[PDB]
């Protein structure tokens, strides 16, 4: 039931997502080993993914927490990367989706920073690069994320350097502690609450 509809680069919603990808790229304390060494993408193509039944398992999931929240689903756009975008896209999210590893449990992770989610494009750790290449930096071939409207609801607030939430909570906001210049990641465990809303196909780019 999906259907990919794209977005013209001269289309305010393209320009709006693409900002948000290019403007939310930091440095890792990796020093590029998982994600690749660059500053900026070059952006392919921006689609918009349009599934009745996947957003609406979404919006149905988004009331119970609005209305277990004081009518504030604490909704947010957010970045997810993975070996499995074209399942999630087509199937929606699942427990097959989840870092049972993570360090705020089994569930599903999400970033504010762009370019952490490209470190998990290839696998955790970003694995062993891309199917091609074997580079996990690599400069030429195509990497996907998706952007993602995820609801919230009451997040547990970790502060630090599938699974069920805490008793009490909709997810787990994991807090940047030591690295004054990282944003905020997020934690999930049920699939309904996200929606693979963009898919967004890009190269990192060597820097000059
Ligand atoms: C499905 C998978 C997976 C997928 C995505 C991520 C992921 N983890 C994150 C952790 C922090 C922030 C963003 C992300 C993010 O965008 N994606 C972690 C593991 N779990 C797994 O064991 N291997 C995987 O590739
Ligand atoms: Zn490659």
């Amino acid at each position: 039931g999906t259907i990919l509809i794209d977005l013209s680069p001269d289309d305010k919603e393209f320009q709006s997502v693409e900002e948000e990808m290019q403007s939310t790229v930091r440095e890792h304390r990796d020093g590029g080993h998982a994600g690749g060494i660059f500053n900026r993408y070059n952006i392919l193509k921006i689609q918009k993914v349009c599934n009745k039944k996947l957003w609406e398992r979404y919006t149905h999931r988004r009331k119970e927490v609005s209305e277990e929240n004081h009518n504030h689903a604490n909704e947010r756009m957010l970045f997810h990367g993975s070996p499995f975008v074209n399942a999630i896209i087509h199937k929606g999210f699942d427990e097959r989706h989840a870092y049972i590893g993570g360090m705020f449990g089994a569930g599903i992770y999400f970033a504010e920073n762009s370019s952490k989610s490209n470190q998990y494009v290839y696998g955790i750790g970003g694995g062993t690069g891309c199917p091609v290449h074997k580079d996990r930096s690599c400069y030429i071939c195509h990497r996907q994320l998706l952007f993602c409207r995820v609801t919230l609801g009451k997040s547990f607030l970790q502060f630090s350097a599938m699974a069920h939430s805490p008793p009490g909570h909709h997810s787990v906001t994991g807090r940047p502690s030591v690295n004054g210049l990282a944003l905020a990641e997020y934690v999930i465990y049920r699939g309904e609450q996200a929606y693979p809303e963009y898919l967004i196909t890009y190269q990192i780019m060597r820097p000059e």
